[PDB]
């Protein structure tokens, strides 16, 4: 990940990582992947981030992101890029919730490929 | 219903629609409900799920699920993201087939909110 991401995170998420991996047959490979910014739009990989997601609450069923959840996770570093990129990027919008998560990092991904990132 | 429903559907459901709504009570309200995400278990509601179904030929008189047909149906990205999720809520099970049907519902939302819809 990034070096900016707080070293907590790496715990906080594990339970989770390891159950939406499972649930999404992902691996560990494409996640590696959307970090060097290779990111393609397969279930595998674009569910497994709306499941990660969504077990922090940082989306709803819909796959609208909380803006506000998201900023309490993000470090105090990032306040002012991350209010930003979500101007631009939010609101949410797809087919279904896995495509508008893909939408919703292809949309970072543009100006700002250093914020998104997938554990 | 989410964004992914074949438009056709909605015109293929109708007569059922009516016929269904008319045999249980069924109100829009209730309909409207289970595409947010409130589920709650009123025969008025589940046997209208269970009639749709029926209709599609998708359940049988106890309400087990044709799986193949169910997943054949279903948009190329839905169908991959219901394999596994239909995988983990089938077969049916429960007192009675408004049940069953509530019961696999319930299981779909649970993992995958925006894949269970309603007409
Ligand atoms: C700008 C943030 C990117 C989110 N991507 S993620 O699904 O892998 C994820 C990472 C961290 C916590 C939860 C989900
Ligand atoms: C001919 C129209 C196809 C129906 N496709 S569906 O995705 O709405 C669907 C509805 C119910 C069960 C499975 C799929
Ligand atoms: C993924 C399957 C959803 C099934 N929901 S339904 O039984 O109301 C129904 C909707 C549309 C056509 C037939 C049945």
């Amino acid at each position: 990940a990034p070096d900016w991401v707080p070293p907590e995170v790496f715990d906080l998420v594990a339970e989770d990582k390891a159950r939406c991996m499972s649930e999404h047959g992902t691996t560990q490979a494409q996640i590696d992947d959307v970090n060097k910014g290779n990111l393609v739009n397969e279930p595998s990989i674009t569910c497994y981030m709306y499941c990660l997601l969504e077990a922090f609450s940082l989306v709803d069923d819909e796959a609208n992101v909380d803006e506000d959840i998201m900023l309490g996770l993000l470090p105090d570093q990032l306040q002012e890029r991350a209010q930003s990129v979500m101007g631009k990027c939010l609101p949410t919008s797809g087919s279904d919730n896995c495509n508008k998560i893909y939408n919703l990092a292809k949309c970072v991904q543009e100006s700002a490929p250093d914020v998104w990132f997938v554990i």
